[PDB]
């Protein structure tokens, strides 16, 4: 087999996500993006169904990868001496929801509908696979801007997801709860509310509503732009202290401000202007 089945590209982007690059499948032209991480970095491995010692990210891609497109599926992979390089889905043309908030603003309520619902929807495919990703936020979702689809990505940092404590914790801080600042425990749903409601805000005011950990614990929201006082109480729900008065993914989605979402087709034709 080999590397040789792809034409290695430009570097799309590096961080603690690993190097990415652009790429192209030379057995059928298919557009794809190529992950290498280093197994120095890699502080949480797993097993694969036969016993085979991969980076957790693979494993969770694995149990994540299928028909639905709210996630970049994972099509290959490859373990070389010092790192893996992981074969992903690459949709054309794309921006990620971190470079289209910086470039357009606070997003009109009706594009932050379409695109909180989206997640909404990859995110509970993400745990009814028994995924938690732990890093939701604008620079982990890529816009396909001709259909108006979002796509999660980077699941380094994710775990399998249970219904008992996490003590661990290496995502995105400014996106964490106050009980994990203040404790060092959270469990995984009401966590990943917290972080959606930081992605809510995130997409209707331009920027994070946090950036301190005394404000994370305060819990106060403060509104720089305007929006409707249905979005406003969703995302002070969303960011309620107590985790168990947060709604569940369900009561997220059956809010009055949730309703009558556009489909991401309608979305890109009205807002992306394709
Ligand atoms: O298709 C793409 C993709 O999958 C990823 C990606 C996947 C997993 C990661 O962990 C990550 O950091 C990036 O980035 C991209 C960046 C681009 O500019 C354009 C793309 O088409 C992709």
């Amino acid at each position: 087999p080999l590397e040789s089945q792809y034409q290695v590209g430009p570097l799309l982007g590096s961080g603690g996500f690993g190097s990415v690059y652009s790429g192209i499948r030379v057995s059928d032209n298919l557009p794809v993006a190529i992950k290498h991480v280093e197994k120095d970095r890699i502080s949480d491995w797993g097993e694969l169904p036969n016993g085979t010692r991969v980076p957790m990210e693979v494993v969770l891609l694995k149990k994540v990868s299928s028909g639905f497109s709210g996630v970049i599926r994972l099509l290959d992979w490859f373990e070389r001496p010092d790192s893996f390089v992981l074969i992903l889905e690459r949709p054309e043309p794309v921006q990620d929801l971190f470079d289209f908030i910086t470039e357009r603003g606070a997003l009109q309520e009706e594009l932050a509908r379409s695109f909180f619902w989206q997640v909404l929807e990859a995110v509970r495919h993400c745990h009814n696979c028994g995924v938690l990703h732990r890093d939701i936020k604008d620079e982990n979702i890529l816009i396909d801007l001709n259909r108006g689809e979002l796509k999660l990505i980077d699941f380094g940092s994710g775990a399998l997801l249970k219904d008992t404590v996490y003590t661990d914790f290496d995502g995105t801080r400014v996106y964490s709860p106050p009980e994990w600042i203040r404790y060092h425990r959270y469990h995984g749903r009401s966590a990943a509310v917290w972080s959606l409601g930081i992605l809510l805000y995130d997409m209707v005011c331009g920027d994070i509503p946090f950036e301190h950990d005394e404000e994370i614990i305060r819990g106060q929201v403060f509104f720089r732009q305007r929006v409707s006082s249905e979005c406003q109480h969703l995302i002070r729900w969303c960011l309620a202290l107590r985790p168990s008065d947060r709604p569940t993914f369900e009561e997220i989605q059956n809010h009055p401000w949730m309703q009558d979402v556009l489909l991401p087709q309608e979305t890109a034709e009205i807002h992306l202007h394709s």
